[PDB]
C-alpha cells in the first residue's frame, strides 16, 4: 500500500546505480528496502 518518497527513492537509486555501475554496498541497501516492502506489501 506504500507509494511515498520510498518507492520513488528506491527506483531512483536503483536505476541510477544500475545505469551507472552498481556496487555490492548499494545493491545491499536496496535489498533490505525492497525486501522489507515485499514483506509488508498488502
Amino acid at each position: 500500500m506504500i507509494s511515498n518518497a520510498k518507492i520513488a527513492r528506491i527506483n531512483e537509486l536503483a536505476a541510477k546505480a544500475k545505469a551507472g555501475v552498481i556496487t555490492e554496498e548499494e545493491k545491499a541497501e536496496q535489498q533490505k528496502l525492497r525486501q522489507e516492502y515485499l514483506k509488508g506489501f498488502r
